[PDB]
């Protein structure tokens, strides 16, 4: 039941748009961040994903990752679209974010992690 | 110089990989051969999609990629960076995230186990 | 103003905890009422010990705290910053780490489940 | 078996010293860790924990907080204490980093993790 193809906004104010998804479980969107870690003009990025046929669930995991376009940084995303008591859509998701450093070295710091809630947009 | 995500890669669990191209845009595909499950189902290989960073052309981007599971509900995202070692051997250092599948909503706080791994080449 | 670790708290998942003294070192120590559990056993207030950091009086600073479940094996791990809002009120924002107990550390990959937590006052 | 009183070494080079633990379980100690997040001249840090004696397991549970001298910041680290087939201890742990912020709205990225191997000092 619950479809990850159309568009979402977080609890941090993001955007995204995913296209359909296959019979391999894959799709595609773009990303549109509201906030950044980076200082640097934010700017529309491409998210590409799968999402779990395993068993028609109505309520499949997901994951996709986010190529961000303005930072040499990487999001990944993975959760789980669940149908509410309202009837209504719910990414309840989970994110890693990669920063990119210049020595393995000093990798042990480059990775934060957080939550992130989508729902739907109307019209 | 160079550290490409193509190749094949074996990691500290004994899981392995292997990674196709990378288009002008980074993405990319392969499959994963784990090691090891949380789940009790016969391992299978499963596919593996994925996006290198070339946002200022670094010699070590970063990278990230989801596992469709076969074998499972559930699905895993890695995230990490292709380091150029001293050695002068790629050295993929990783992250990730196991999604686990769940019924309830109100269940969704522990559906998510968290951990590392890292990569490296099998190729001779 | 002032975020005070001390006085009573629920959380968004229901368990509500008691937070007691802050010493001139941030140390402290209260109990915890869990209304979840990642276990089938029944639940039992737990202990908890933490740390206030105060380098920089800041009046919202970050803090940590362990709880040692007094009904299970494991132990969970929460750390955060108070903040005071815009309400005036306090909120603790927070973020944890369950570790599991496993029996043989090939098994270590997976005893790590990762979540949040905010917390807001209780008390009227 | 394993016991987490005494001295002990990182996989980044951090050296922690606990004291002897309870019937609370809880313990104390002092870290001084080898890199920071935080451009200030590090400095030895008090740890405080706890851990689990739900069962003489002979492979208990920890967790314990560093209350970082030099920085406003927290962290926090859980693991278990295990035996190895050399006979040897070893404390696979994973920990979260705090960072300070001010504001709520930029709390998202408060957060950082990642792990640490700790191992034993000779002599
Ligand atoms: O700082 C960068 O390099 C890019 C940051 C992208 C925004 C992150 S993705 C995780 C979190 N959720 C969002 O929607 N934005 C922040
Ligand atoms: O148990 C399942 O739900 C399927 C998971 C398959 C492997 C997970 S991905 C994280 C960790 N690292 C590996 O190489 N495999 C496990
Ligand atoms: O299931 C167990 O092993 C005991 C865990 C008790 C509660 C965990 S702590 C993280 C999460 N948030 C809560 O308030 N409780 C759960
Ligand atoms: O940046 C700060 O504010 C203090 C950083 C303390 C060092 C961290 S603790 C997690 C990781 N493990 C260590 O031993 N050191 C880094
Ligand atoms: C997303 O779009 C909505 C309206 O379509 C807008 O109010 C919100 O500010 C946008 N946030 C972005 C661009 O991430
Ligand atoms: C810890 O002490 C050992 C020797 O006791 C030393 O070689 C190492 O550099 C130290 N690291 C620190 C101070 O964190």
């Amino acid at each position: 039941k619950c479809s990850l193809t159309g568009k979402w906004t977080n609890d941090l104010g993001s955007n995204m748009t995913i296209g359909a998804v296959n019979s391999r479980g894959e799709f595609t969107g773009t990303y549109t961040t509201a906030v950044t870690a980076t200082s640097n003009e934010i700017k529309e990025s491409p998210l590409h994903g799968t999402e779990n046929t395993i068993n028609k669930r109505t309520q499949p995991t997901f994951g996709f990752t986010v190529n961000w376009k303005f930072s040499e940084s990487t999001t990944v995303f993975t959760g789980q679209c669940f149908i509410d008591r309202n009837g209504k859509e719910v990414l309840k998701t989970m994110w890693l974010l990669r920063s990119s450093v210049n020595d393995i070295g000093d990798d042990w710091k480059a990775t934060r992690v957080g939550i992130n809630i989508f729902t739907r947009l109307r019209t």
